[PDB]
């Protein structure tokens, strides 16, 4: 009754390529109305499409972040995909780069209902 297998990775493929481009209104949209993106640094995590736009305006609106999908798109068939990225910017004044594993948990309309990250830091000084 779940997405398949197929559909996880095509939707999770289009999710990439919204962020590329920062069709943030198109990102939103792809967030069930109660999905939830939880936090890799152990703060609360955000709950709604509004946080959820909040949190994408603030992070893709400035357009300096890079991100880069390294991985292969792969899934279950119980609605969940995974897939690997590359994430640079800079915060302040001081390059930035990270791994992400990007876990996604998609609805039986085809929505992302959970999100996890899991960061790995570049070593980027010496
Ligand atoms: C990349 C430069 C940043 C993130 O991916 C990021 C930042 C902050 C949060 C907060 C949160 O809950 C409050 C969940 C995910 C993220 C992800």
């Amino acid at each position: 009754n779940l997405p398949t297998a197929q559909e996880v990775q095509g939707l999770m493929a289009r999710f990439i390529e919204l962020v590329d481009v920062g069709d943030i209104e198109a990102i939103v949209q792809m967030y069930a109305d109660d999905a939830t993106i939880e936090s890799p640094f152990g703060q609360p995590p955000i709950h709604g499409r509004e946080q959820i736009a909040a949190h994408y305006r603030k992070w893709l609106g400035g357009g300096k972040l890079r991100v880069y999908l390294t991985g292969p798109v792969r899934a279950n068939h119980n609605g969940c995909g995974t897939m690997l990225l590359r994430k640079e910017w800079v915060w302040n004044g001081q390059p930035c780069a990270t791994d992400v594993i990007l876990v996604m948990r998609f609805d039986e309309q085809g929505r992302i209902q959970t999100e996890q990250r899991y960061w790995s830091e570049v070593n980027l000084c010496v």
